[PDB]
C-alpha cells in the first residue's frame, strides 16, 4: 500500500523550514545551511520493511522500519527519539516523541509529486519532491 511512495526524490520547493528547524532547537548556522541545501530521499521497500535514505552535500541519514512498529531513530538534528511509520489516508505518517515533544513528518502524492509536511510546536513546513527516473 506503499508502493507509489518508493524511488528516488529531489526537494524542489520549501516553505517555513526556517520555522519548524527553529522550533526543533536547531542553530542559525545549521538552519543556514541546511535553507540551502536540496536533498535527494530514496524509499525503497523489501518485504515488510521500508528503507528511507535522506542524502545532500550537509547531512544524511537512513532508518528502516516496519509500519506500524515502533522503532528507535537519531534525527538529522540529533534527538533520540521514539518513532512510528503508518499510513492513513494514503499519507505515509511518520510521529517522532522524545521529551513529551512530537512532531510529524507526513508525505502524500498529490499530482505525481510527494508534498512532505512537518510540523513541530505552531510550526508547519511544506517541501515538495520530485521523481527522479
Ligand atoms: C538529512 C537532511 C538533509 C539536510 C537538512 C540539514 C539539516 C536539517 C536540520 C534539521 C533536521 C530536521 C529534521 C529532518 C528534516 C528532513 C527534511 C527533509 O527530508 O526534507
Ligand atoms: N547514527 C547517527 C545518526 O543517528 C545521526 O542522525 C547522524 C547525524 O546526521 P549526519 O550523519 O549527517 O551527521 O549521525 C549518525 O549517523
Amino acid at each position: 500500500m506503499v508502493d507509489a511512495f518508493l524511488g528516488t526524490w529531489k526537494l524542489v520547493d520549501s516553505k517555513n523550514f526556517d520555522d519548524y528547524m527553529k522550533s526543533l532547537g536547531v542553530g542559525f548556522a545549521t538552519r543556514q545551511v541546511a535553507s540551502m541545501t536540496k536533498p535527494t530521499t530514496i524509499i525503497e521497500k523489501n518485504g515488510d520493511i521500508l528503507t528511507l535514505k535522506t542524502h545532500s552535500t550537509f547531512k544524511n541519514t537512513e532508518i528502516s522500519f516496519k509500519l506500524g512498529v515502533e522503532f528507535d531513530e537519531t534525527t538529522a538534528d540529533d534527538r533520540k527519539v521514539k518513532s512510528i511509520v503508518t499510513l492513513d489516508g494514503g499519507k505515509l505518517v511518520h510521529l517522532q516523541k522524545w521529551d513529551g515533544q512530537e512532531t510529524t513528518l507526513v508525505r502524500e502524492l498529490i499530482d505525481g509529486k510527494l508534498i512532505l509536511t512537518l510540523t513541530h510546536g505552531t510550526a508547519v513546513c511544506t517541501r515538495t519532491y520530485e521523481k527522479e527516473a
